[PDB]
């Protein structure tokens, strides 16, 4: 699809068999989702944003579908204000910016 | 142009007679720039991001040039860790997400 930016670029994602709303975010290096249960071991990570940082849990090789496009990669879990799909997964789905 | 997302989508902007590097950020509703002088009236605003909120000065009707594309809109000025071009200006240059 071609998504304009007059409203937030919110899409439906599927992770752990559950549908969630998330923001396609070119300004985010990484994908960070609100608290949920994911399988396997996690590693520590810090993410810096506008008003400071949040500590997150890094899960690797997680199956996630974004607007019907299947991806497998790193998902961070933590106290983010919104679910964010960052560049690590936007590249997997072949997303570009165009003007 | 077509901008891939293998690295941060940084571009040169011209604002307030200065050249700055800024991130094309679909996840940002607003444009926020590091401390600089801008002409005209301003009012205070709080903006939230992953790590809480920052206080900024809101300047309206500011002309920016992004990749040879001129636009006008509100620009927020404050202690952002990165200069961000948000949706309010991305729409004006005809920027879309494509996959
Ligand atoms: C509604 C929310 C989404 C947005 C809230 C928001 C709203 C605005 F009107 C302007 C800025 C921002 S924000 O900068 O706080 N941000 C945009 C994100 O794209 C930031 C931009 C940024 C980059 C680097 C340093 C500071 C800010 N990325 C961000 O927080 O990336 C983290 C998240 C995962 O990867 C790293 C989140
Ligand atoms: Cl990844
Ligand atoms: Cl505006
Ligand atoms: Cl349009």
């Amino acid at each position: 699809p071609q998504i304009t930016l007059w409203k937030r670029p919110l899409v439906t994602i599927k992770i752990g068999g559950q549908l969630k709303e998330a923001l396609l975010d070119t300004g985010a290096d990484d994908t960070v989702i609100e608290e949920m249960s994911l399988p396997g071991r996690w590693k520590p990570k810090m993410i810096g944003g506008i008003g400071g940082f949040i500590k997150v849990r890094q899960y690797d090789q997680i199956i996630i579908e974004i607007c019907g496009h299947k991806a497998i990669g790193t998902v961070l879990v933590g106290p983010t204000p919104v679910n964010i799909i960052g560049r690590n997964l936007l590249t997997q789905i072949g997303c570009t910016l165009n003007f």
